[PDB]
């Protein structure tokens, strides 16, 4: 029931954008960092994720590529789509790949589901959400206690110009080219 | 022993007040973050940890409620005290309960205590005889080290409005 | 083949000093760190190891003694050398010790190596045939990734005044020694 429940809403909205803030805080409460972004997906195996601040970070799926960019180091790192995995709370919502769910144990308490797996660095996921579709939050839990919380903002659904899902690495930039 | 030490140190000052801060570094020397903050202490199950600087953040147990608070994404979450454990240093401290410290084995040397689990890497804290608490650290596996050192309404909370509460209770 | 071309380049220049740019990024891209800073190392044993932001680390090995300092806690971490680890990138650097490389399967495209235990889930290491050392990286189990970015490496020979450490007044010492 969760799971399926979990599913269906998020099939509700496959194309959209939305403003972000983050807070990773250790499991004694110190927070770790802070900052702001914001994201756009459109399913199938298109997203563009963007923090702004504190620092700036890259992360794309143009189809094919996924590509991390880091402005200060300046590197980015390119990979195949197909490689990737629901690693991520973020990652999950942008496949909604019942092979992914099914590798869950989900309870859900009204729009909130938690995620544990069923084998093993992660402890569990959470995933906000309302029955039409909005996602309100999400958050990702460690073995060792830390946890990344995120909250969503200004959530449309929308479909945007293809031009946001595609990245050539800038002037200057190394590549590491897994591919 | 040594257990034994630490323990009749902590329990010679059961309500405390300290400033406090804090360095987080990775095993190759990278600091990860650097803050400040103030925490009162109340045995048996008050306190109020207070994260003031870069990064306001705030951990209160009302002797039955457990909270946790961040302001910048308007988040609390609430669990019952019964169901913590002493899995930080502070943790521990807040408890100083003989059931907590049996689990680790435990090494002195002067006011410096090491503690390893018998099932994180390990745990030190440091404390004076008449039991002021000078530092405490906490190490992973991957050897990052969260360092401390330091310097009634007050133990309760409201989640503030437009704030979300995950109240696991 | 790759762990001894590896080790080959690493070998050229055993003295020398670079900056440094850093980032931490967690799996899902957050960035968790950035900073810089600059290092120097001179096989064997000695190094000097220095962030100057987001806030000042001090990691120093004068060939007997490791020294970890933080001025902003006032603490500093005193051991022996000898039983340090490569358990970094920039450890196994300065050690250059076939029995640290051997622990390791080394892969190598061009000037790129990537490092995966026997026994964290990898490490990365780039460096040209001549031996200029450019990035490196390391990848926990958890994804997150720790990125060095150097620049203006110099092979140099800096006084040894360099490779020395005395806690300065009021810094607690933790002497494990």
């Amino acid at each position: 029931d969760a799971s399926t429940d979990l599913q269906n809403r998020l099939s509700k909205v496959n194309s959209f954008h939305a403003s972000f803030s983050q807070a990773v805080t250790s499991s004694d409460g110190a927070v770790v960092q802070e900052g702001e972004g914001e994201l756009w997906v459109k399913r199938p195996n298109l997203f563009n994720w963007h923090m702004t601040s504190p620092d700036e970070s890259v992360l794309i799926s143009d189809g094919e590529t996924l590509w991390f960019y880091n402005p200060f180091v300046e590197q980015a790192t390119a990979t195949w789509l197909k490689n990737a995995t629901g690693n991520t709370p973020f990652m999950l919502i942008t496949r909604n790949n019942p092979d992914d769910w099914k590798q869950y144990n989900v309870k859900q308490k009204g729009d909130d589901f938690e995620l544990t797996p069923k084998s093993a660095n992660l402890k569990q996921f959470a995933i906000s959400v309302t029955p039409s579709g909005t996602i309100k939050s999400f958050t990702a839990v460690e073995q060792d206690g830390q946890r990344s919380a995120y909250t969503l903002k200004s959530q449309q659904s929308s479909v945007v110009d293809a031009s946001k899902f595609t990245f050539t690495p800038p002037k200057g930039v190394t590549l590491d080219d897994q591919r």
